[PDB]
């Protein structure tokens, strides 16, 4: 039961139990993607630390997704989280790639309960997913963009001359 | 007269005026639910000090909304304030009830000032109601609904015993 | 491939890999315990910080073992997360025996793996198990226990009194 | 003689000799692959550091295992010191080979006096080789590990390029 309940649809409800799905999964994603950077035979701990950062990052963004579904009295639902897609990754550029689609793919749901939020008229969402969701995914993927740019001009004809610099000079370790 | 004014219709206008109306007589609301607690024979003075934190806020937000009718160019128009609805509150349970009344109340009026600011084609406005007023509404909802389930769990068969605990190890005394 | 296996079987390697889905699952029943402590009709906040705190712990156990399935030059392989047992948890004292077997689950698993360290004569498993894991559990459990008793006791003629004093008086707000 | 000798069989004592004599060995190693590093011919300093800084870490493990020696009432004997394997090392990526040959022989050597010590019922002797031993050697190899990888990635078609570039660039000269 609750005793606070006001302006927030089922829709909605749902919607922002699926979405913290996304978000764990995503995190799970790039708690293996970190791993496998990791590895004797990678050994790239630059990438290994930008992709566990990611996934601390959305792990956040599924516990404030959560807290709002409380705030507003909405219930949390979970569900199985899937294991990621991959249990290999490739190069850093193919890496970089999976976490562009999936940075998109979260982004695309952030805009259809952004659309929702609108049609069910509840500014209150609206607000929510303004700072610590939309412009955040939008700042990740241009960070990404940059990222892959600058990965790509890297491979020229010595690929892992270019894979090695870019997680030296590009990557932070701080 | 006003040199500034512009895409500020007068229904907004009028709304900003009520929901000033609406905030201060809420506020009033608090003095008195304070008060009343400071009785010497209610003597509950976590209670008094979480009504009147209350009515410090409520007057806040109507300054705000004041401060920003003037920056639109709009034109305060103050109405009389009608008294609170009770002169004496009962319980802690019964004024923590009255309170989350009032806050939905005004958190549909910050609603319904939202859909006309949409209507209205007024983005200034929806962005002001944002933060310091439908943010704030859900947090504060949320406080006292977590508020009324542990006073009602406190009423058991000893009613005086739980209300002094919530007084004492819920309430506030900083 | 690896450079760096040494005496490190592939029943452990694959027996660590199931470790950290149990650790992971553990982690997640943990966060829904949290949430479920957060809804405004529960609102017991101690008992939120209680479990996630063991979320956060879960999670780091995982990843400990991930870190030494590397360093032993095993690779991670991840497996879909089971979503939690309940979806609601009943009252502090249901969620505490349910956090109980949690914990006798996983410990068993900390044992069934130290003694196939054993057989497989594998003394750095063995040593790795030792202090972040073994004796955690054992203080861990201890500690669920003491609480267990406490809520026990509280339950009295009066249980929402007890529950209410629990969470105020034993769980830490810090 | 000694007067606290107790449950320290003779073929741990000899055991343990023999270990000081491998660490001892491998310390000789790593000073002379330092050295060969700062030929004026080869002048790869950070590849100088990585061998000294391991000479040093080798020297005290045989004195910690004399000490040890020493502790238990068992008598410190010591054998000839042969010399390092080769007289040049080649490149970084020959050298990082032979580094982890050598470290796979001194873990396999600690392994073999583990079981030794199971097999005599010897818990100190156990308790003893896990910290700074076992697990010092598992976090070392996976470091060796990682180094290779990062340095066969840099051979590509300009290996000079690739040996400097790892020099500079993820060996410390802190």
């Amino acid at each position: 039961s609750s005793q606070i309940r006001q302006n927030y649809s089922t829709e909605v409800e749902a919607a922002v139990n699926r979405l913290v799905n996304l978000y764990l999964r995503a995190s799970y994603t790039y708690l293996s993607l970190g791993f496998y950077f990791d590895r004797d035979d990678v050994a790239l701990c630059g990438v290994c630390a930008f992709f566990h950062e990611l996934a601390e990052e959305k792990r956040e963004g599924a516990e404030r997704l959560l807290k709002m579904q409380n705030q507003r009295g909405g219930r949390a639902l979970f569900q199985d989280l899937q294991k990621p897609s991959q249990d290999e990754w490739g190069t850093t550029l193919d890496a970089m790639k999976a976490a562009i689609v999936l940075e998109k793919s979260l982004n695309q749901a952030l805009l259809d309960l952004h659309a929702l939020g609108s049609a069910q008229a509840d500014p209150h969402l609206c607000d929510f997913l303004e700072s610590h969701f939309l412009d955040e995914e939008v700042k990740l993927i241009k960070k990404m963009g940059d990222h892959l740019t600058n990965i790509q001009r890297l491979v020229g004809s010595q690929a892992g001359l270019g894979e090695y610099l870019f997680e030296r000079l590009t990557l932070k370790h701080d």
